[PDB]
């Protein structure tokens, strides 16, 4: 009557790639490995013209039956600014996610992925 029927989306390209719609020019590149002979974590962000984080993305080894795992950071940085995301503290994501001391290292590897994505962005747009 008053409302129309927009275009529904479904079955379009893969997912869990670790990037928000291809790799823009304002996207941050970060690569932090675990405290050992492994390294398999990834975290990329998307900065807008205002120099603020508009989108967020990450990647990990995986396993199965996880359903949105370690995707708590992608929401934290989202809507925030690089200057703010740089103030993030492992203890925060570690105290909010709730985990044992044995898997505490996973709380530190997160922060690293933050700064990187930041210093990486301004590094690609530092051309003046």
């Amino acid at each position: 009557m008053a409302y129309s029927e927009k275009v529904i989306d479904h079955y379009e390209n893969p997912r869990n790639v670790g990037s928000f719609d291809n790799n823009d020019e304002n996207v941050g590149s970060g690569m932090v490995g675990a405290p050992a002979c492994g390294d398999v974590m990834k975290l990329q962000i998307k900065v807008n013209d205002e120099g603020i984080i508009e989108d967020a993305r990450f990647k990990t080894y995986g396993c199965g039956s996880a359903i949105a795992s370690s995707s708590l950071v992608t929401e934290w940085v989202k809507g925030k600014s690089l200057d703010e995301a740089q103030a993030i503290k492992n203890t925060d994501i570690a105290e909010e996610l709730e985990l044992p001391p044995v898997k505490i290292h996973c709380s530190i590897l997160a922060e690293d992925a933050i700064k990187a994505a930041i210093a990486d962005y301004k590094s690609k747009r530092e051309a003046k």
